[PDB]
DNA sequence: ACCACCGGTGGT
DNA sequence: CCACCGGTGGT
């Protein structure tokens, strides 16, 4: 690993990373999942997706999916999705580059966090800016435009701070990971109780389906104790960010870990909570630089073709439609309407825009820092009463000192 | 190079 | 409100 190449391109073959999953073949990876997992068959489904570089975004810059990957039936359970490595023979030739678990986290659980989180986050949430919310031009209005109701991101736990290259609570004696409006000690008291119970059930799923990514996030468990979440032994995660009708613009999350992974639970409005019904709206999770094969996992075409006649593969048709620009750029540190369309991404077969639709109660995983991924925007975003909410759990890097690097900083001054 | 970032504290 | 801390991938 390797001599296939005498170098490995990555703006040709996509970035090379193993800690989800890889092998010699497709089959090699059904195996492993399959193994990882506990069942076979029917019960684990493989899609193949091609990197091809080229990203598909409306002709505003915004995010589009192409095809979408949706659950087949209530026997479906886990999804994965599979890069076979342009030109490679050898051990690693395909990677895994994203696990779903369509039944993630219990359905009573996943209904009561959407309305309490919802409800904190309506009254209490600090929303946190990230370069993310807008396009290119910092002109979209994706998350709309009513600043009571528009799409948002709320941050918890610790980041990483380049000004002390570590933890952003260095010079904090009693650090807030869930500080919410005003100073209500019990209302924060709740939303920490909801987010770790969370991070602490997730866990163990993470270390049974992608054990590599979790091994390498649990390494220094004991020595950066306070900059993890979770209440039992086995704590990957350190921050989280709860996004609520939130459209994620096309990005990598650049300064999570290296080899470590994103988990991404979803909750969803009350009109999309059961298999096979037709929501009003909803969000989906989309890889812009990817476009579906012409062959199923086994390397059958017609099981193919019938996967995209059953709408277990959604070939979606570009659209026009008219949409709001700011008049002026959002900085950093009135509107017009305009016409979007995405007709250019769908000329070009090569243009990437492979999504999922994360179900109500699933755990999404995916190599966030090195693959680029984004959230569609919702017709009508309220984050009052969200389509999606997303609870995005990582890790930074340089999160290994103890007390959030409290006296490293200390020696610094 | 060079932009822009899932920021918090202490003192006016 | 303000000054004070300043690491990097993508391009
Ligand atoms: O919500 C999702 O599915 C994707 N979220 C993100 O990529 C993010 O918050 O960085
Ligand atoms: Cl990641
Ligand atoms: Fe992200
Ligand atoms: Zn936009
Ligand atoms: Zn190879
Ligand atoms: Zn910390």
């Amino acid at each position: 690993s390797c001599r296939c190449v005498e170098q490995i391109i990555e703006k040709d073959e996509g970035p090379f990373y193993t800690h989800l999953g890889a092998g010699p073949n497709v089959a090699a990876i059904r195996e492993i999942m399959e193994e990882r997992f506990g069942q076979k068959g029917k019960a684990i489904r493989i899609e193949r997706v091609i990197y091809t570089g080229k990203e598909g975004k409306s002709s505003q810059g915004c995010p589009i999916a192409k095809w979408v990957v949706r659950r087949s039936s209530s026997e479906e359970k886990l999804l994965c999705l599979v890069r076979e490595r342009a030109g490679h023979t050898c051990e690693a030739a395909v990677i895994v580059i994203l696990i779903l678990v369509w039944e993630g986290i219990p359905l009573s659980l996943a209904d009561k966090l959407y309305s309490e989180l919802t409800e904190t986050l309506r009254k209490y949430g600090t929303l946190t800016n990230r370069r993310c919310a807008l396009n290119e031009e910092r002109t979209c209005a994706c998350q709309g435009l009513d600043p009571e109701t528009c799409g948002a991101s709320f941050s918890f736990g610790c980041s990483w701070s380049m000004y002390y290259n570590g933890c952003k609570f260095a010079r904090s004696k009693i650090p807030r990971k869930f500080k919410l409006l005003g100073d209500d000690p019990k209302e924060e008291e709740k939303l920490e109780s909801h987010l770790q119970n969370l991070s602490t059930l997730m866990a163990p799923t993470y270390k049974k389906l992608a054990p590599d990514a979790y091994n390498n996030q649990i390494e220094y468990e004991h020595r950066a104790p306070e900059c993890r979440l979770g209440l039992k032994e086995g704590r990957p995660f350190s921050g989280v960010t709860a996004c609520l009708d939130f459209c994620a613009h096309a990005h990598r999350d650049l300064h999570n870990m290296q080899n470590g992974s994103t988990l991404v639970c979803t909750l969803t409005r009350e009109d999309n909570r059961e298999f096979g019904g037709k929501p009003e709206d909803e969000q989906l999770h989309v890889l812009p630089l990817y476009k579906v094969s012409d062959v199923d996992e086994f390397g059958s075409v017609e099981a193919q073709e019938e996967k995209k006649r059953s709408g277990a593969i959604q070939v979606l048709s570009s659209f026009r439609r008219k949409v709001r620009m700011l008049a002026e750029p959002v900085k950093t540190c009135g509107s017009d309407e305009v016409w979007s369309d995405s007709e250019q991404s769908f000329l070009d077969p090569d243009i990437g825009g492979v999504a999922v639709a994360p179900t109500h109660g699933s755990i999404l995983i995916e190599c966030a820092k090195r693959e680029l991924h984004a959230t569609t925007p919702l017709k009508n975003p309220n984050r009052n009463h969200p389509t999606r909410i997303s609870l995005v759990f990582y890790q930074h890097k340089s999160m290994n000192e103890p007390k959030h690097g409290l006296a490293l900083w200390e020696a610094k001054m």
